[PDB]
């Protein structure tokens, strides 16, 4: 439920890929006025829940350019991770773009993303890895509250769980392997061969194995947001790839081999 405590209302966009549908909500938060740190794009703020509810006050209306369309959004929304991990009172992180090359799907392709990189991280797991990593949920905030941009374009957002500790980079969407770490590594090189070369997980960074903001290639360079450098991207990770003791150790072939033609 949402709290009568003063802060803004936003439309919450919570992705099942289970279902592969979009779920609806409502939520209360309250934002700091500075961000705590920034990236090349987007800075992040912390932010206190005052409740999640449902959106029922605030209509989709005629579905002709709706994002996401209609048959892409679950009628029912009882069941969602945000009713427990954004509760009231919890503090977590809201990230907004600076000063704006991104269109209303790119929030939900790269909320999406990260959504199919869990999905990821759960099928590593399961193959009883030394160290077991997992991605934070993440979702997309429209804060209806603000004023429009110059363009009527209400703003939005995209939220996610507060990583307590030291957040580190293990390696980008273009070669650098920025850590020695294992894991990160050999993560990346398993999404690529179990995949059967349909795609591969990068920019594997968070605290501790727990990740935030992945970023994925694919051959054909479709979809998965303007950070997806297809067979270009793939191509740098193998470069710079060198098997490791968890590479060994989950039957990973030493030889990558080549992208998929389109
Ligand atoms: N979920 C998160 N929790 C805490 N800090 C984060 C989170 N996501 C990004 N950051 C911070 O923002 C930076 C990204 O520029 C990271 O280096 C990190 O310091
Ligand atoms: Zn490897």
């Amino acid at each position: 439920g949402i709290s009568s405590e003063t802060g803004e209302m936003g439309i919450l966009w919570e992705f099942d890929p289970i279902i592969n549908k979009w779920i609806r909500l409502s939520m209360k938060l309250k934002v700091e006025r500075k961000p705590f740190a920034e990236g090349a794009l987007r800075e992040a703020y912390h932010t206190v829940s005052l409740g999640v509810g449902t959106d029922e006050n605030y209509p989709l209306g005629t579905t002709t350019k709706l994002f996401p369309p209609i048959e892409m959004i679950s009628p029912i929304s009882k069941n969602n991770e945000a009713m427990t991990q954004l509760k009231n009172g919890t503090k977590f992180v809201l990230k907004l773009y600076k000063k704006q090359q991104a269109s209303r799907e790119l929030y939900f392709e790269d909320v999406k993303m990260q959504m199919v990189c869990r999905d990821w991280g759960n099928k590593f797991n399961q193959k009883k890895p030394p160290k077991k990593i997992e991605f934070l949920m993440s979702w997309v905030v429209e804060l209806i509250d603000r004023s429009p941009s110059s363009n009527g374009q209400p703003i939005l957002c995209s939220i996610e769980p507060l990583l307590v500790g030291e957040f580190k980079k293990n390696n980008s969407n273009y070669g650098a392997v920025l850590t020695n770490r294992s894991t990160p590594q050999a993560f990346s090189h398993f999404t690529y061969e179990l995949s059967n070369k349909q795609m591969i997980v990068v920019d594997i960074q968070g605290v501790d194995d727990l990740y935030t903001d992945p970023q994925i290639h694919t051959p054909d360079g479709k979809g998965f947001g303007l950070g997806n450098l297809g067979k270009a991207g793939i191509n740098k990770f193998i470069t710079t790839h060198k098997c490791n003791a968890v590479c060994a150790l989950l039957d990973l072939d030493v030889k990558l081999g080549g992208v998929l033609s389109g």
